[PDB]
């Protein structure tokens, strides 16, 4: 549509100025009416092209990626109205040189205070459509908090903590931080913390790891086979402290599913180091009495 | 080589704009009015898209010239341990070792300080352990000469070289102590990593256990009435 209307413009200007090339107008006053005609053609032809190349870049940012899109279809077909207008008027050469030269300083002091707010709008655009780190509906990680997405504006994002609290972040500052994705992630890793007394002996220990293989392998729905038991640094030679790696079959973005699993893998563990007779206490203490 | 392609089209953009625009200049069709009026849209348009320009600049600097890692190597920042798998002009993608994914911009990492694991030698860790102050000298001798020993024994995984450090003492009770070792590996291998740390840990803590090696509280006295 945008190039057969492209056509049709062209060939209308092509037409008028043809017949006004080979005739031209013999009052002065017949003149100055060609000249706006032909002015008119131009300007017509401009906006078209204008609009042509501004369509192909929506069409071409819409295949690379829909609110955030007509927001700045909106906003570029305003600038090509500005802009087509403009030069329009610049066509005409209606204005005095002194009104041009009053324009072209309104132009220059409007500038600074208006591209100082266009600094934040163009590296939102830059970052929404370029970086492109999450579409609507996935879970992603801003400072540690998890929380959902719905919404995409240029200035501004939507999101929903876990406890259904709606925020909207200015999207510059986001371009500023680092944001973790869940939806885009691969299946995950979880640990459980336990701590064991440092009495305890080699075999009861490897006791557990065998167990806890087991375990692991007798549930291949929720978890890896592959996982790891590590020992941290012993506290007053009395307290030694686990820490157990396994990887769950999905990702984060299943919140519900995540803590229900955990919480079934914390059961598991208390019932082994129940059933193993693994104790801890604290260390013992002398008094003497007066 | 994504961030090559991403680079090749940019400039390719950029010789297209320009050679179009000079084509248009030697045409010279546009009149004075219209060629300044060109030249100002110019300069309105340069504040605003350099600003970024800026940010866009300073990222390919960081990545070509800098080239701190490579795609699949392991590097920290701010203290946390990731890998890497993605290059792009303006952002790079790391895994966390929960897997969790994360997209930073490049021009922040320019300003921050990075370690990469891959492209370092082979390393040392520490394990860390708290003894009495009764202990006597010759026990602490006896401990030095079996984590020798035992580090000898075991040239696949450690090195000869090693040493035993004492640090202050709290309320003339407790003597805290730290082992410094070096690995045949970098922590690029992650599980192999904690898993020697494991197992040099139970070692230890078997050592401590039949040496007769034993920590308290300090003693407390008590008034009744």
């Amino acid at each position: 549509k945008s190039v057969q209307v492209f056509i049709w413009l062209c060939l209308i200007l092509v037409a008028w100025i043809l017949l006004f090339n080979h005739d031209v107008k013999r009052s002065p006053a017949a003149t100055k009416v060609l000249k706006c005609i032909t002015r008119t053609l131009i300007s017509i032809l401009t906006g078209a092209f204008f609009w042509l190349v501004k369509t192909l870049l929506l069409k071409i940012l819409a295949a690379n990626f829909k609110t955030a899109v007509k927001q700045l279809n909106k906003l570029v077909t305003a600038i090509l109205m500005v802009v087509t207008v403009v030069i329009w008027l610049l066509l005409l050469e209606v204005a005095t040189t002194k009104v041009l030269l009053f324009f072209s300083t309104q132009l220059v002091a409007l500038a600074f205070i208006i591209g100082s707010t266009c600094k934040n709008l163009f590296e939102s655009i830059v970052f929404v459509f370029v970086m492109h780190p999450y579409d609507v509906g996935d879970r992603c990680v801003v400072d540690g908090v998890a929380m959902l997405v719905e919404e995409m504006n240029l200035l501004t994002t939507v999101f929903l903590k876990l406890n259904n609290e709606k925020v909207y972040y200015p999207n510059a500052v986001l371009a500023t931080k680092p944001i973790s994705n869940y939806f885009r992630s691969p299946n995950m890793g979880e640990t459980v913390e336990f701590s064991i007394s440092f009495s305890t002996p080699v075999s009861k220990i490897a006791h557990l790891k065998e167990r806890i293989a087991e375990y692991l392998e007798q549930n291949p729905q929720h978890w890896a086979p592959v996982h790891s038991v590590v020992v941290k640094e012993i506290e007053n030679m009395n307290k030694l402290k686990m820490a157990l790696y396994s990887d769950h079959t999905i990702t984060f973005q299943e919140n519900r599913e995540r803590n229900l699993r955990r919480t079934e893998l914390s059961l598991a563990i208390k019932r082994m180091l129940e059933d193993l007779h693994i104790d801890y206490t604290l260390l013992p203490q002398d008094i003497n009495l007066t």
